[PDB]
């Protein structure tokens, strides 16, 4: 994969025409770091990425919409990505058509290690459970197409649930078909995912790092709604489900959200980003874009070699940070605009 161009126009603070960073490993330095941080998640929404942000933290103040536009090279061609970010939502196009964002999935696109990645670490349940629709829906287009079919008839369920003891059972059924298969690819993609976090977070630190998905419906979603029928009855809500279930991140074989210091909570996220763009590269068969923020930070040798050993063997990666790694080419930040002397 290679960035050849951003563009943007009102993203945010960024005052840029252009920014064509190099092959390679490159790095992002200036004072400002809101600056960089726009950048880095500039870049990562023009190749497809998503984050939790109102619209008045995409566009910038007193202005209406935000353009993004990318030019790619991978493995697939060359492509140009654009969105318009504004009060109708997210328009996205692909070579010069309007298309879901899922369509730019099809392409390996970026990841971004972000200052809002502890959160998930650290946040509710419902932030977790997010979390993981979004990473398997990178890989699957059956999965993220089942996402909206179960989320239909999961819509339909409760209805006649709000509405009296209504005929649920071809619901039960639907729900079951879309919500067995769910769970299924749920349960595959972490077989492959959990043993890659593991091994990337033993380079970054000392506590072994797991991961359990928590089922309400182990045995089937059929068979947990009849035993949840009473209480579901009771509440006015379907209470079993993928729905319902509990992604847990381990240290040490405890739960993190619980148990890990803002610090660790911080590398396991960076963990769990590089375990991320390890498995896209595989079922790309070409590496996203790393898009590292915060390079530096409070950081140990150990840790910076890990990842800088990690980027520094990748076609592209960008690292925004207070000081850049020595010898790696860098361009400066000042006033919302990129220089690559």
């Amino acid at each position: 994969m290679r960035l050849l161009l951003f563009r943007q126009r009102n993203f945010r603070n960024l005052a840029l025409e252009a920014y064509r960073p190099p092959p390679g490993l490159s790095a992002l330095v200036g004072a400002n770091a809101q600056g960089k941080t726009s950048l880095l998640l500039g870049i990562h929404l023009a190749l497809g990425g998503e984050v939790p942000l109102g619209l008045a933290d995409l566009v910038r103040f007193g202005e209406e919409e935000a353009w993004l536009h990318a030019e790619v090279e991978t493995e697939l061609g060359a492509y140009r990505l654009e969105h318009r970010l504004g009060p109708g939502g997210r328009e996205v196009l692909l070579n010069g058509k309007r298309v879901s964002l899922r369509t730019l999935w099809e392409l390996p696109g970026s990841v971004l290690v972000s200052p809002l990645d502890l959160e998930a670490v650290l946040g509710p349940k419902e932030e977790r459970r997010a979390y993981l629709d979004r990473l398997i829906a990178r890989f699957s287009r059956r999965y993220a197409a089942l996402l909206s079919a179960y989320e239909k008839a999961l819509r339909q369920r409760n209805a006649l649930l709000k509405a009296g003891g209504e005929g649920l059972s071809a619901w039960d059924r639907e729900l079951a078909r879309y919500g067995d298969e769910i769970v299924a690819l749920r349960r595959r993609f972490l077989r492959r995912f959990a043993p890659i976090l593991r091994e990337v977070h033993a380079a970054l630190a000392a506590k072994e790092a797991g991961l359990r998905l928590e089922e309400t419906a182990g045995e089937g979603v059929l068979r947990a709604l009849e035993a949840s029928r009473a209480e579901e009855r009771e509440r006015g809500q379907t209470l079993v489900g993928p729905h319902r279930d509990d992604l847990v991140f381990l240290l040490e074989g405890r739960p993190a959200h619980r148990f890990a210091s803002r610090g660790e909570a911080k590398t396991l996220a960076l963990a769990l980003r590089l375990a991320e763009h390890r498995l896209l590269g595989e079922h790309h068969g070409e590496p996203p874009l790393l898009l590292v923020d915060e390079w530096g930070e409070e950081l140990d040798e150990a840790r910076r070699r890990a990842v800088l050993a990690y980027a520094q063997a990748l076609p592209q990666a960008i690292l925004a940070g207070l000081e850049a790694p020595p010898g790696v080419p860098v361009c400066s930040v000042v006033r919302g605009v990129v220089l690559c002397p």
